């Protein structure tokens, strides 16, 4: 019995994105697509997570250049998807990219043109879910500011996000699944190193004004990405399944 689910980050160069993946379950630039993965296997259960990290856009790296290695990749996955499916292999180990985190720059205006290009280049390929990167360098008001807008110019230029689901009609999860989708986008911070934040080493952001926390929810929002993501693992999956992955066998068949 297995179970195997593949999240993907991209985004422009210099915004964490790899400090934050490797934070998730001496760090350099990446270069070329770069996939872990985390196989757990106990009793008659096997679950794959495999993480895909890709090189940034804007230093190094021309902004078309970079989608085009990236939407190779998700096309890619699809092209072995269907050659498993194309004879009858009804067991299939699945490398469909499922979730793509968008990683949106603190310092823009919202959306720069360039992540408009980039999200449009892909967000009929792959389950987007926009964050907003270093947010340590965001105070609340701007957090906020920004949040919004991003949101605005997501519906301004029709760009096709990730909606969660919600209501099966339940209580506890009434209130976590309306915060999460109130959350979004999600302001994150990541770390590679531990720092003496008294009685245990947390992770970790020091600064001589003060430390930021990873996993402090009144810090930033890693927590509600992560646990947005463990619980809604099996809707993104099918998500690409039923509307991601047609629209390619759509054309490729055709
Ligand atoms: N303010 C701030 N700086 C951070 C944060 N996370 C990482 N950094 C810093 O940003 C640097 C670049 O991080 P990195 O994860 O490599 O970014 P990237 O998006 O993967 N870069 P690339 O796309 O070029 O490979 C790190 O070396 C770290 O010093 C964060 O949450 N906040
Ligand atoms: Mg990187």
């Amino acid at each position: 019995k297995g179970f195997e689910f593949t999240l993907m980050v991209v985004g422009e160069s210099g915004l964490g994105k790899s400090t934050l993946i490797n934070s998730l379950f001496k760090i350099e630039r990446t270069v070329q697509i770069e996939a872990s993965t985390v196989e757990i296997e106990e009793r008659g259960v096997k679950l794959r997570l495999t993480v895909v990290d890709t090189p940034g856009y804007g230093d190094a790296i021309n902004c078309r250049d970079c989608f085009k290695t990236i939407i190779s990749y998700i096309d890619e996955q699809f092209e072995r998807y269907l050659h498993d499916e194309s004879g009858n292999r009804r067991h299939i180990i699945d490398n469909r990219v499922h979730c793509c985190f968008y990683f949106i720059s603190p310092f823009g205006h919202g959306l720069k043109p360039l992540d408009v290009a980039f999200m449009k280049a892909i967000h009929n390929k792959v389950n987007i879910v926009p964050v907003i990167a270093k947010a340590d360098t965001l105070t609340l008001k701007e957090r906020e500011r920004l949040k919004k807008r991003i949101l605005d110019e997501i519906e301004e230029h029709s760009i096709k996000i990730y909606h969660l689901p919600d209501a099966e009609e339940d209580e506890d999860f009434k209130e976590q699944t309306r915060l999460l989708k109130a959350s979004i986008p999600f302001s994150v911070v990541g770390s590679n190193q531990l720092i003496e934040a008294k009685g245990k080493k947390v992770r970790g952001r020091l600064y001589p004004w003060g430390v930021v926390e990873v996993e402090n929810p009144e810090h930033n929002d890693f927590l509600k990405l992560r646990t947005m993501l463990i619980t809604h693992m099996q809707d993104l999956q099918e998500v690409t399944q039923d509307l991601h992955y047609e629209n390619f066998r759509s054309e490729r068949l055709k």
